[PDB]
């Protein structure tokens, strides 16, 4: 039967109960060994409460503010004598100070994203540099660097940011072994960082492709999507942002760097979502991506560092989202930029309103002697629906991450504050698998440059294929 | 009990049996008096063979070609007894060497686009201005200076190029008539020309969206549309192209001109239909449209050019289309793009697999007292269903102009090579006007600086919403 991990002895608490938390709570009901009484959910909405009932679980319908969270969180956070444990699954709340929170009070941690409370983006005073996630980022590295070691919080352990940095190790790992590079896996982030500089890997593309179908039209004047709209939307208006590789000779005219922090990415002044960049993945084959930030973007080029003595980086791949959403929500955001304004009404597509369709999502590592390796999932709807409730593929991805992260976390409760780069890739990925569909590693022979030129003159780069400048794509 | 509108004494012969041909096939034999013998239809395609014959229409079953269109055409044009009518709904076939060989023998004819013979949209040796709309425009102009007079042939008469024309002229009308820039209705070109100068009118978009939805969900590899797929990519892979007008104070810097012709037009060394323009419809309001060329872009903005004495332009409105097409062939451009090639299989939506919607098709003319005035047609699928069979709403506003164009033609026979531009707008809309549905004058306060500048800075002109710097998608 299903596996089950570890006892968990304190209370847990999940903040927000949408699309990954539905699907997360089935996973942690099934493979952890609790009272579910120890259980309880936390989220404003009305529609989130009548299935939290439906569901037979506790519910409080309250949102976490800046104002309420110390008052609200410590009591069910330190409820009993067990060690409790914080998932964090919300929109609109900051990550940093309920992970804090929950460190101070002894209690573990886990989230999908590095969030700022609700007003952090329309605020009339926040230059684009702010807005970005290197500077989110920064905020919990310079947490960790406050107060070393202590109750492990694991931040940003989603799909992607999350499992897309295992699925980079677990690539590392392969392109060594066919490139007939040899010798000890490595152990620590120096060794993970050298293994990608030895094979030359000049970069990395999250590449994504939704497939997922709706069973009815796409409603003008509705945002529709896979996963949370509120979620895409603001981070699709954030900058355009990128892993910044060494290899790298030209960036566009308004291209900026950050005066401080650990050095590893750039941003455009214009919004990722509509932001488009040249891609490939298994079953699209050669598509345009959106360049939307994301942790991961910053997190794997960060680890990948090679430094120097003076502390200057030698090498560090480019690395950077390239998501084309399901058809619907290519259509919400060429609606969406088109008019200006957020749609009237949103909604995420629920598994009985799918058709049929994959979440496609993986690694595309390039530029080493087999040109370019992506390696990752291709999970269908249809299995989803066999193996886990209340979720779509793109749903089932993240919550088994969450889960992932949450075995290890109880594995190693002593850990502080981590990131994804920084969990055992191979336990994870053990725990993770069996919600994964097939995963898959295959080469490609394209490039950026495949059927180029072609009728028009282009800003082009012919020396060197993989480049940047030969990537984005220029409206 | 329709209206017939005229006789035909003499051979009609439809070039092309696609879904323009299907369409007004029906609306000829509603509206006009004929030997039904006299009629015959020729196209290569299997599916049009059937189709045709599924319905008792005389069909031949050929290409035509450059090798065969003389010995082909001749003798079903000069059979007699009278006049014969050439109705070409073609591709790959010369509109200019069918035109000059009907009129050659005396037949009228009309097309919808000013088509090149196979073979002509690649070359190694074709540069992109020779791919232009205004090249090919060049060659029917020449034509008309070469041969002044004789029998009536009727150049680009679909709903765009073609029935938009007639829109500009009543929207100017209407403009005039609420300012009270009143007086005798122009009668000459010239008198046109000093009427849109008079009222200010800096530009025109052919501002189009169309919101028929798919019965079925988006094919992979599968280009869908509501009008040919063959000529929708042809126009779409042509360089974007656009009427320039004198307000104009910046150009991209890869916009080009021309060393001869008519002056009225420039053109971007980029494709059209990967352009993106900032547009309004009523029903969409704000919108992202499509920079596809168009004969009409460079017509119309000829049309109303003003000169002075010596003879250089003092007056001239910017115009170019921005399309907004159905969700389905939104997203076969953007895979088509991505992929950098075409898409294995194609498929046009039958009326019957169109769930609702309609094709709001009208011009949008802006910079003058009133700030911007689209006017146009709304026509639904339902109300299509109750007129005219066999056709979509797309469908039935390019057949009810051809329509109105045969009408003209046959009123005026001697009129010689005839742009939509020199038609009587007053007697073609009223023969179209049924065809139409709700056909709408509409004002907005909308301009292409709404919301802007916003998150991020812009290269734009505050000084004049309306200049093509604010217009053009640059992110
Ligand atoms: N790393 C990844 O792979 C990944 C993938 C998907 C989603 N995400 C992120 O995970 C989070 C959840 O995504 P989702 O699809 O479930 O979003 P969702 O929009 O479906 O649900 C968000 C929930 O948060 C609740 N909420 C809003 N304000 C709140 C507050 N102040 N306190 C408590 N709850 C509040 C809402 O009522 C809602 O139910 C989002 O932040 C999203 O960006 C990460
Ligand atoms: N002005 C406008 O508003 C407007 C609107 C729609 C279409 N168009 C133009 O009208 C034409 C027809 O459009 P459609 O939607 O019917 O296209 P379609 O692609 O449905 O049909 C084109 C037909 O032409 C036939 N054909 C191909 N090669 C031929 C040849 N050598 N000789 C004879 N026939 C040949 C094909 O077999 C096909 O049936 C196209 O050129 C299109 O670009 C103009």
């Amino acid at each position: 039967d299903w596996p089950v991990y570890h006892r968990i002895d304190g209370p847990i608490v999940m903040i927000g109960f949408g699309s990954i938390g539905r699907g997360t709570l089935p996973l942690i009901e099934r493979h952890f060994a609790f009272d579910r009484s120890k259980l309880v959910v936390i989220d404003p909405s009305d529609e989130a409460r009548k299935l939290a009932e439906a569901r037979g679980v506790r519910f409080i319908q309250q949102a976490v503010t800046r104002d309420n969270y110390r008052e609200l969180l410590v009591p069910l956070l330190t409820a009993g004598p067990g060690q409790g444990f914080c998932v964090n699954l919300s929109v609109d709340t900051s990550s940093l100070d309920i992970m804090e929170l929950a460190r101070e009070n002894g209690a573990l941690y886990i989230d999908t994203v590095v969030e700022p409370w609700l007003g952090f983006y329309f605020d009339p005073d926040l230059k684009p540099e702010a807005r970005s996630n290197y500077a989110l980022r920064e905020t919990v590295l310079a947490a960790r660097r406050n107060k070393p070691g202590g109750t492990t919080a694991v931040s940003c352990c989603g799909a992607n940011p999350g499992m897309v940095s295992w699925f980079v190790k677990q690539a590392l790992v392969n392109l060594a072994a066919d490139l007939g590079v040899t010798g000890e896996e490595p152990t620590t982030r120096e060794e993970w960082a050298r293994l990608a500089m030895d094979l030359g890997v000049k970069g990395i593309h999250i590449a994504e492709r939704d497939t997922q179908r709706a069973s009815f039209p796409k409603p003008f004047d509705v945002f529709v999507n896979t996963w949370s709209v509120e979620g895409f939307v603001s981070e699709g208006l954030q900058p355009a942002e990128l892993g910044w590789g060494t290899f790298e000779r030209w960036m566009p005219d308004n291209a900026r760097g950050h005066d401080s922090g650990c050095g590893a990415g750039i941003y455009l002044l214009q919004p990722g979502a509509n932001t488009r960049v040249r891609s490939w993945t298994p079953t699209a084959m050669a598509q345009y991506g959106f360049l939307v930030t994301h942790n991961e973007s910053i997190s794997i080029a960060d680890f990948l560092t090679v430094r120097d003595a003076a502390g200057q980086a030698v090498y560090r791949p480019t690395c950077h989202y390239a998501y084309h959403p399901c058809n619907d929500a290519v259509l919400s955001l060429h609606e969406m930029f088109g008019s200006g304004k957020r749609q009237s009404d949103w909604r995420i597509l629920d598994e009985t309103e799918i058709v049929d369709g994959i979440d496609e999502l993986g690694v595309l590592l390039y530029g080493h002697g087999k040109n370019a390796y992506w390696y990752g999932s291709q999970l269908s709807i249809e299995e989803t629906r066999r193996i886990a409730p209340d979720q779509n593929a793109t749903g089932l991805q993240v919550s088994s991450a969450v889960l992932a992260g949450m075995v290890w976390a109880l594995e190693n409760p002593n850990a502080g504050i981590v990131e994804a780069d920084d969990l055992d890739f191979r336990r994870c990925l053990e725990v993770q698998t069996p919600y994964l569909g097939p995963v898959v590693g295959v080469y490609t022979d394209w490039t950026p440059l495949a059927g180029r030129p072609g009728l028009f003159p282009e800003d082009i780069d012919t020396s060197d294929p993989w480049q940047f400048r030969n990537v984005l794509v220029r409206d």
